[PDB]
């Protein structure tokens, strides 16, 4: 959270959250160089251009991805301001952070995960407790031909044709937000698609199975096949 250094980046402090997160003592830190938390993360360039920056006496701003003691790695989002003379030279160097401990690692795992999802060549959505889609693979968006953004506030049903039997259509949603198992036949409709135009429509052989997670939480995966 908060450090300063002389010009040359010695630690003269050292604040609570900052010892607190480093996970090191506060007397580990002061005298020491503010390279003791470095990571090896980050080029020569990204150095080079903050000691550019401060050192002509502007306010820098970017994220660290730090090291910890025990080697492990957080990020931090840090403005560093010089305090000046007299002559406005700068004399000291502040650092003022927070912690996106966190917030880096809950999203680097999406990525991962996204990207698996991604890759999947069947037809899949996710659909939350309410059977609204959470998600819909470029598989399936591609096959649609809507883009993902066209489906994520929606409802399955919206890739289901007009034509579509009503009562089976509802039997699926039913299925999704109590949440069981379901499978058998829609007519769906794609988009081929300029349009309006528009539009053929195929049956499609379709899955869900429910998935409970933690705190009361259901996601329906979906599987949508061409029959
Ligand atoms: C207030 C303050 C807070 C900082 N917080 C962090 C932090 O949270 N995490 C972190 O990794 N680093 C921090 N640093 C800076 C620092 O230098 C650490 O060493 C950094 O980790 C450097 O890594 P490097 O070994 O890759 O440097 P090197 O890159 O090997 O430095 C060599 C090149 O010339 C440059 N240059 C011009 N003036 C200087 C100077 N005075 N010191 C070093 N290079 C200079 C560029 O640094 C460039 O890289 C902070 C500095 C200040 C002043
Ligand atoms: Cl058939």
């Amino acid at each position: 959270l908060v450090s300063i250094t002389d010009l040359q980046g010695r630690i003269l402090y050292a604040n609570d959250n900052f010892c607190a997160v480093s996970r090191y003592g506060r007397e580990e830190l002061v005298g020491q160089d503010h390279r003791i938390v470095n990571s090896g993360y980050h080029g020569k360039a990204y150095i080079r251009d903050m000691w550019r920056t401060i050192s002509r006496g502007n306010i820098w701003q970017g994220e660290f991805c730090n090291r910890r003691k025990d080697g492990t790695r957080y990020w931090v989002d840090s403005t560093i301001v010089p305090l000046m003379d007299n002559a406005g030279k700068p004399r000291q160097y502040i650092s003022i952070r927070r912690d996106i401990t966190a917030q880096k690692e809950a999203e680097a795992q999406l990525a991962r995960l996204k990207q698996a999802m991604d890759a999947n060549s069947e037809m899949i959505l996710l659909t939350d407790r309410a059977g609204r889609i959470i998600y819909a693979n470029p598989a399936l968006c591609r096959f649609s031909g809507m883009a993902e953004g066209e489906l994520l506030g929606q409802s399955p049903s919206i890739l289901d044709s007009p034509l579509a039997d009503q009562e089976t259509l509802a039997a699926m949603q039913e299925a999704l937000q109590a949440g069981q198992p379901w499978s058998g036949r829609l007519l769906n409709r794609r988009r081929t698609g300029p349009a309006p135009h528009d539009a053929e429509d195929y049956w499609a052989e379709i899955s869900t199975t429910p998935i409970h997670t933690d705190g009361n939480g259901l996601v329906g995966y979906v599987q949508i096949q061409h029959d």
